[PDB]
């Protein structure tokens, strides 16, 4: 750590900080994991935040971004991202997840705060392999073995809240959580998901909302666009579109790669 220069507080903590002899400004997070940590290293791709180097002396020095999708958000709030912004950022997301599921690892705290972007247009996932307005209701039901449909759950709250600038189900508890996914998709059954009523945290006695229309819940969305959201927002994790099967939906038929406007 003696070869790190700490430029600032970034967002365990992490900092933005140059190799003092290298020329590179990283960002450096300070923390059978040890394990755990060397199978990340090779697990590379252009939608992920490179791993650079691992210091056990437990210190993890990534590539450094300039903007997160969170502050992104707020700064779009007045006009909102462009639609074919919004579409470019879902793809890419789409194939970085199909990547890391093909290899059985799970990112399973997908949120704004760590979806990291460039000035060439590009948005990349970090916190992989290491708030609960994100959380998929198999995790607040009690399942302990969860799948990675865990991430494509949050994946799509997060495509519904850049096309209407509001957060789709926020949260400031479990059962809150669990009670707005209810009051907005219905409370689910047997019908709509087999097995639910037998999950460890369900209970016989959760009130019985209906189903709303998803053209009230994300207006401005055309067709396409909302029939692929449903299909990221089913109940049962087994009906969950996967992440491949999603790339080829005809939403990303007119798909393209625009610059954003960054004020760094
Ligand atoms: C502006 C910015 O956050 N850049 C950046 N670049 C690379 C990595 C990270 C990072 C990592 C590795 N973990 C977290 C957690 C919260 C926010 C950012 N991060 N952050």
């Amino acid at each position: 750590m003696e070869n790190f220069q700490k430029v600032e507080k970034i967002g365990g903590v992490v900092y933005k900080a140059r190799n003092k002899l290298t020329g590179e400004v990283v960002a450096l997070k300070k923390i059978t994991a040890i394990r755990e940590i060397s199978l990340l290293k090779e697990l590379n791709h252009p939608n992920i935040v490179k791993l650079l180097d691992v210091i056990h002396t437990l210190y993890l020095v990534f590539e450094f971004l300039h903007q997160d999708l969170k502050k992104f958000m707020d700064a779009s709030a007045l006009t909102g991202i462009p639609l074919p912004l919004i579409k470019s950022y879902l793809f890419q997301l789409l194939q970085g997840l199909a990547f890391c599921h093909s290899h059985r690892v799970l990112h399973r705290d997908l949120k704004p705060q760590n979806l990291l972007i460039n000035t060439e247009g590009a948005i990349k996932l970090a916190d992989f392999g290491l708030t609960l307005w994100y959380r998929a209701p198999e995790i607040l039901l009690g399942c302990k073995y969860y799948s990675t449909a865990v991430d494509i759950w949050s994946l799509g709250c997060i495509f519904a809240e850049m096309v209407t600038r509001r957060a789709l189900f926020p949260g400031d508890s479990e059962i809150d959580q669990l009670f707005r996914i209810f009051r907005t998709l219905g409370t689910p059954d047997e019908v709509v998901w087999p097995g639910v009523t037998s999950m460890p945290d369900y209970k016989p006695s959760f009130p019985k909302w209906a189903r709303q229309d998803f053209s009230k819940v994300v207006p401005p969305l055309d067709e396409d666009g909302r029939s692929l959201l449903s299909q990221m927002l089913h109940y049962d994790p087994n009906k969950r579109i996967s992440a491949k099967a999603a790339l080829a939906h005809p939403f990303f038929q007119d798909v393209t790669k625009p610059v954003p406007h960054l004020r760094l």
